[PDB]
């Protein structure tokens, strides 16, 4: 069976993009945002209202200094050691440290650089500025780091000093296995990230193994280092929001939820059968996924190496819009049976290219409508592939049902009528920097929808062979009627016969070709 040649003309294929549901019209009544043992909300509920930014809950500063929360680093706990008049040691306030550290102009680049490290002062000789340096003096022109310094900055150290009376509720981990929710405020969050991009926050440095060294960085160092060539553009995204941010604060809530799913399908059992499929090669997810699920292709690590290293989907999503990076700081890895849900968060730059060939393109005046917990209509997923050091390594079942797992707990909406969740907007997924092949996910996706009840939208990101393989196989599935169950199946019928056992480093028949021949000829 050699499939059927498809318009040679066309941009998409399957049903079309404009029927696929979509919040906010699918989505049911948000109920009364209230507070709850597995849902912390950190702003005044009874007081919000559109166009207002929001009070913060409670009105006085509660800080918990545990294994359970952030540690904020204006706790009265955040202390370092001090000499007195007779050198015996006692501990002073790092909080009022970093205050009086921060309150100084910054009218050259080694003078922000002093202030970080006034406070983080272990880190003296360790914490490169190569990258900040450049950016200052040589990558921004006169202009621009004159209203940089006496502008930007300050409103910056502003909102990252009035933390204590913006992020009056204590933030708490979500741990793994932790089926939590916390909500907060666009400005809350805003505080937090300004402290993160002064370094701010305490315990979280350690190269040797710490309480966080199971949590992402998320103080901003690393942006500083290096003479990388994508920091700069890193620079400019980041300060777009900033200044954003700054100049007009922000009067949305912004939802991240863990969520854990003890219990998976029996695959080779599943009776649902496939869902609707649109499948393109023009788009992008961040793009034209207004209003569905739109995929992160997440490290177990959230937000990958958005503070320092990388720039590739995920580095990317977060910088464009940069209330994800503060998931950073309290989302603990991701176990494979975990993901990390955000919903409510805006689009502050836009871009062109992609790794090495990102720049900054200008400012974005997010367009997306507010639901009922002036929330943008924006819902995010975190989910991590597997990254494939061998390409044969995904065929082996377990990698297939692992994937097909992740996958289904980033979609799964326990609870939800599926007449009411919209459909994933999704692409390559693990298919790039973790090497996987774009076919299998593709199917594997299509199969974890499939069992969630939600329809999938492809974005192929200019590979149209792969619209067209991808929508080929999809009607071939559908046509011939099959469920979950037969096409997982499959699978591991194609890994005995022509993986298992396998001489070379690639099969000699590819996925498709053999699972056509496999069930209809
Ligand atoms: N905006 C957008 N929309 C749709 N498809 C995209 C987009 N950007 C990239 N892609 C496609 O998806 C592929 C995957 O992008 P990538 O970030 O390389 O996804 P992976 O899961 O393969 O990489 C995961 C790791 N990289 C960054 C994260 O920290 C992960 O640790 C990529 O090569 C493209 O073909």
């Amino acid at each position: 069976y050699v499939p059927p040649n498809l318009p040679p003309d066309k941009k998409w294929l399957g049903t079309p993009i404009e029927e696929m549901r979509k919040m906010p019209r699918c989505g049911v009544r948000l109920p009364l945002l209230r507070p709850s043992a597995s849902h912390t909300v950190t702003v005044r509920v009874d007081l919000l209202r559109a166009g207002e930014v929001p009070k913060p809950f409670p009105t006085h500063y509660k800080d918990l200094w545990d294994n359970k929360h952030v540690k904020m680093p204006c706790s009265e706990q955040n202390l370092y050691p001090v000499e007195d008049e007779n050198g015996e040691r006692t501990a002073g306030s790092r909080w009022e440290l970093i205050q009086t550290a921060l309150l100084n102009k910054f009218t050259r680049p080694q003078n922000l650089k002093d202030a970080i490290l006034k406070y983080n002062v272990a880190y003296s000789k360790k914490w490169d500025f190569t990258a900040l340096v450049d950016f200052w003096d040589k990558v921004l022109e006169e202009a621009e780091a004159q209203h940089l310094y006496q502008s930007i900055l300050p409103d910056m150290v502003k909102i990252a000093l009035c933390l204590p009376n913006i992020c009056t509720q204590p933030i708490p981990l979500l741990k793994q296995k932790m089926n939590h929710s916390v909500t907060m405020s666009q400005e809350q969050i805003a505080s937090l990230l300004a402290n993160a991009f002064f370094c701010t926050f305490p315990r979280r440095n350690a190269k040797m193994k710490s309480e966080y060294s199971s949590y992402p960085d998320i103080n901003f160092n690393r942006l500083f280092e290096g003479r990388s060539s994508r920091k700069p553009e890193k620079l400019k995204t980041l300060f777009c929001y900033f200044r954003r941010v700054t100049e007009k604060k922000p009067t949305g809530l912004v939802t991240f939820t863990r969520q854990s799913l003890e219990d998976f399908p029996e695959w080779e059992r599943c009776d649902k059968p496939l869902t609707r499929l649109h499948v393109t090669y023009e788009g992008t997810i961040e793009g034209n996924g207004r209003g569905m699920l739109q995929v992160d292709f997440a490290n177990r690590f959230v937000g990958g190496g958005v503070t320092g290293a990388g720039l590739v989907q995920e580095e990317i999503r977060f910088l464009i819009n940069p209330e994800l990076i503060v998931s950073r700081l309290f989302t603990e890895v991701l176990d494979h049976n975990e993901c990390l849900i955000i919903t409510g968060t805006e689009q502050y730059s836009e871009y062109t290219g992609y790794a090495e060939t990102y720049r900054w393109a200008r400012s974005h005046e997010d367009g997306s409508e507010k639901d009922d917990w002036q929330r943008c209509c924006t819902e995010i997923v975190a989910i991590d592939a597997l990254h494939f050091r061998r390409y044969l390594d995904q065929f082996v079942p377990e990698k297939v049902r692992r994937e097909l797992n992740k996958a289904y707990c980033g979609f799964l909406r326990p609870g939800v009528p599926p007449e009411n969740l919209s459909a994933v907007a999704t692409g390559n997924w693990g298919c790039g920097a973790f090497g996987g092949d774009a076919r299998l996910k593709a199917l594997i996706q299509l199969l974890a929808a499939a069992a969630a009840e939600r329809d999938v939208v492809y974005f192929t990101f200019g590979d149209s062979e792969l619209m067209r393989d991808i929508y080929s196989m999809h009607t071939f599935l559908t046509e011939r009627k099959l469920n979950v169950g037969k096409v997982y199946r499959l699978l591991l019928r194609y890994y005995r016969e022509e993986c298992r056992d396998c001489s070379s480093p690639g099969p000699d028949t590819k996925l498709y070709p053999f699972i056509y021949h496999a069930a209809e000829s």
